[PDB]
């Protein structure tokens, strides 16, 4: 595996929905898309995860979906991290039916981690914080004009 880069489109993620049912990366439709990973077992109070809802309420209707993608591979503990932080709204999946090596394919350590993608899921932002989405969505708007 070649790490990522910018402007290529993100790798397609096989990935279930809390039922169990697929929703495929590549099958969502926003104008962007936040690729999320995560991980319940960072701790019932991490930050990330329940601050990058907020903000998506606040800016979804801007096109945005989340791409919520919990790395774990039971469902117990990333379903009642859920239900009890109420984060239920955005797309969130699991690799229920094993089709994704999280070190290989997207170097997934340290998590959270959070990828920006454009409406045809090319890369548009790397790792970056929750904290400066609003600054980057603002800029890389301004770039598409210029140019």
């Amino acid at each position: 595996n070649a790490p990522l880069l910018l402007g290529k489109k993100a790798p397609n993620l096989y990935m279930t929905d809390t039922t169990g049912t697929y929703r495929y990366l590549y099958d969502v439709q926003a104008k962007y898309t936040i690729l999320f990973f995560w991980d319940s077992q960072c701790g019932h109070c991490q930050q990330e995860t329940p601050k990058l809802y907020d903000w998506w309420l606040k800016n979804r209707a801007k096109g945005i979906q989340v791409y919520a993608a919990n790395i774990e591979r039971k469902d117990e503990e990333w379903l009642k991290f859920i239900r009890s932080k109420k984060i239920g709204g955005w797309l969130n999946v699991r690799d229920s039916k094993n089709h994704t090596d999280f070190k290989i394919t997207y170097d997934i350590y340290a998590t959270p981690v959070l990828y920006v993608l454009d409406k045809n899921k090319v890369i548009i932002a790397k790792r970056i914080g929750y904290e400066n989405l609003d600054d980057f969505l603002v800029q890389y708007e301004k770039s598409l004009k210029t140019k």
